[PDB]
């Protein structure tokens, strides 16, 4: 069966159990912060080279790197899909997914970091608060049609902006119909499942 | 159109040449490292966060990590397949990929810069000749004959290894001949004299 390895307040935890959510792949969930699960965590130290948090264990593998996971979950459970079905358009959702993880997910890890100082954490929150909403932007034009399902890009933005607020960095907007959409992707009942699954 | 920024003697250049050629992708490669033309090592800056070689550029976009080069030009241009068809081994693959790459490939550029020390090196190319034959043995173990992105990769790393006068080790004379059948790939000639 299906489980899935997950750490404390984790974005790319986070990503995946939504993932497997809208897939309805019903997996297995592990929390390995917690100590009633030092079982599994041992088990995970040993089918993966780092003890790599998360990780999506099937019954032929374990894998381990967002991309490599959505990857493996879209092989498994292909519907609904996460990324357009059009070459050019699923190259280019791809690399902006490259683009989102290296600028923001990888950011948000850092910024958890214990081994984190004064100026490493206003230089990645200066960096993150200047492209947010641009990169926002771009997602929603790659999206520019009634009871439609989400795309991958949209539910991990969506994560940067719970982020945001879990790390209390504000989100650098004015705009009214902005700021709708922002609350608009933050109260999907799917999100809320996924925030409420703990 | 498609624009592939290159650098002579670069391992990632190489590799994604190689990829474009099997892949028939009509793509221009522009050799920044030559003075040739500067205009676009200018333009590389703007698209680019540091000037990054290689990067992969289209109209839409411009990709520099490996891995996400490696899957554009397989979304854009899928015939002949460079990953396993199945997901078990498509997985395992993209996983060894990445195990390559922090192993070798980033260990291969920091043997090509000028900043470095010989106690340095020596530290590199120990590491790299004690996992070499072990990475070759499992690149060989997930596999009439078309090529894989792995088998193309570990083909780069012995062409490399030579490059940089480190020996392969091993005297087994099966896999002597099997690294000496894939340095005569006529496509990895055909890239090797582009």
């Amino acid at each position: 069966a299906m489980l899935l390895y997950t750490k404390k307040d984790d974005i790319y935890s986070d990503i995946v159990r939504m993932i497997l959510l809208i897939k309805g792949a019903n997996a297995k969930i592990v929390d390995v912060s917690k100590e009633e699960n030092s079982k599994h965590l041992e088990e995970l130290n040993i089918i993966t080279p780092n003890g790599n948090i998360p990780t999506l264990s099937t019954d032929d593998f374990a894998v381990y790197r967002l991309s490599v996971i959505i990857e493996a979950i879209e092989d498994l459970y292909p519907f609904p899909p996460m990324f357009p079905v059009f070459p050019k358009q699923r190259a280019n959702a791809r690399i902006l997914l490259e683009y989102v993880n290296k600028t923001f997910l990888q950011n948000i890890i850092k910024l958890q970091s214990p081994d984190l100082d004064e100026k490493q954490a206003n230089e990645i929150k200066m960096l993150m608060q200047r492209d947010i909403i641009s990169t926002y932007k771009k997602i929603v034009s790659e999206r520019e049609p009634d009871a439609q399902n989400i795309n991958v890009l949209t539910l991990i933005i969506t994560f940067v902006f719970y982020y945001f607020i879990k790390l209390k960095i504000s989100i650098p907007t004015k705009d009214k119909n902005i700021i709708k959409e922002i609350k608009e992707l933050l109260s999907e009942p799917n999100f809320i499942k996924t925030i409420k699954a703990k």
